[PDB]
DNA sequence: GGGGAAGGATTC
DNA sequence: TCATGGAATCCTTCCCC
């Protein structure tokens, strides 16, 4: 057969805060990244469902949130803490399948093909899984089940929150036909608008255009991706993800183009980036700057060997110098990203 | 001879 | 200070050796 079971934790961060403070439950809760630039500068990382009903969701400014919802609990985000809960939950999942792809802090794919003989037993597995996370972590999750990762992902998107959905073989075929292509994982705002403009609305539409014409408009990779899902021939195996880069970006108190004013922030970011590397060694470093009008600009360097902390400090100042004498705009956010890990 | 670096798009 | 975090995947483009 080939059964994938996907698990996505409901309103994750905000839910961990309710579990930690069960008096929050049933009322609006908003998890915030406060940038420190003025009282309440920053964005919302997520909010529970009672906040979302009023428009308060992930990505908006805290300032927006607070004008639509004065009276909500606003909490700073403590990713560490959510990461500890996630790991315990990923270890429960591990118990239902050896073959598990941890996709992020709040979601994982299980290949349950050897555990379960059909979609009916998969569902029942969906449910002991749900009852088990609830019993052990007091966290509700949504489960999607289907023949591959993507449809398993779509199935969970359609059933959230606290849901479980199967998209069996006939349903795959219906969805390829009626599912708005904007709802396919990995297809964003810019790509969807490109596709509408050409009048491609459904996965099915992609089988009836010059592949070469699709590829032009959206890139070879997305074309191929969509077409393979539209042919029902998508079957990327469940695999261990290997982290490829680590980094840190911060917001300055104020916009500067002044190197001595910027460096305490760059060095702050190297030191936290280096600490999180823990034992792995990068051959590439990039300095990333977000300018006052929000363009992203970066300069990097790839060395034939690993970059020690001391080389990071001197390469990063140099790369900052290159940014500063290229672009004339002032800098609002500065950070560093290490990648191309040895071994 | 590509290849590497900068940016694009998406998602966390 | 004067909405627009932080983070990490591909992938694409385009310039120079
Ligand atoms: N712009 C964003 C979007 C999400 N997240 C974080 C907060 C979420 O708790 C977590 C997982 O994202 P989801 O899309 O799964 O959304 P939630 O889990 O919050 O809600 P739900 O899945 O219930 O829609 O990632 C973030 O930091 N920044
Ligand atoms: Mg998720
Ligand atoms: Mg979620």
């Amino acid at each position: 057969h080939m059964i994938v079971l996907f698990v996505d934790f409901d309103y994750f961060y905000a839910q961990v805060e309710e579990v930690l403070n069960p008096s929050l439950k049933g009322k609006p809760v908003v998890v915030c990244v406060f940038s420190g630039r003025f009282e309440d500068s920053g964005a919302v990382a997520t909010a529970n469902y009672e906040a979302r009903k009023f428009g308060v969701k992930a990505g908006i400014p805290i300032v927006e949130a607070k004008k639509i919802l004065p009276n909500a609990v606003y909490l700073p985000m403590r990713k560490e803490v959510y990461q500890q809960v996630s790991s315990r939950i990923m270890n429960l999942l591990r118990e239902y399948s050896e073959k598990i792809e941890i996709a992020s802090i709040d979601e994982a794919y299980l290949d349950i093909s050897d555990k379960v003989r059909d979609y009916r037993e998969a569902y029942n597995l969906g449910l002991e899984i749900k009852n088990k996370i609830l019993e052990k972590e007091k966290i509700t999750v949504t489960v999607g089940i289907s023949k591959n990762k993507v449809f398993a992902k779509i199935a969970a998107d359609m059933a959230k929150p606290n849901g479980i959905k199967v998209i069996d073989d006939e349903e795959v075929k219906r969805l390829i036909r009626e599912l708005d292509i904007a709802d396919v994982p990995g297809i964003g705002n810019i790509t969807a608008e490109k596709l509408k403009k050409l009048g491609i609305n459904k996965l099915v539409d992609t089988l009836s255009i010059e592949f070469d014409k699709l590829k032009g408009m959206i890139g070879e990779a997305k074309a191929k991706y969509l077409i393979s899902l539209a042919r029902d021939e998508y079957n990327e195996p469940i695999r261990t993800r290997v982290r490829k880069s680590i980094g840190r970006i911060v917001t300055m108190k104020r916009n500067s183009r002044n190197l001595e004013e910027i460096k305490p922030y760059l060095f702050r970011a190297i030191e936290e980036s280096y600490y999180k590397l823990d034992k792995r060694i990068p051959k590439a470093i990039h300095v990333v700057a977000v300018t006052e009008d929000l363009d992203i600009v970066s300069r990097g360097r790839t060395f034939p060997h690993g970059i020690s902390k001391e080389t990071a400090y001197s390469e990063s100042v140099k790369l900052l110098q290159k940014i500063l004498e290229e672009d004339e705009r002032k800098i609002r956010r500065i950070g560093v990203r290490f990648s191309k890990f040895i071994e």
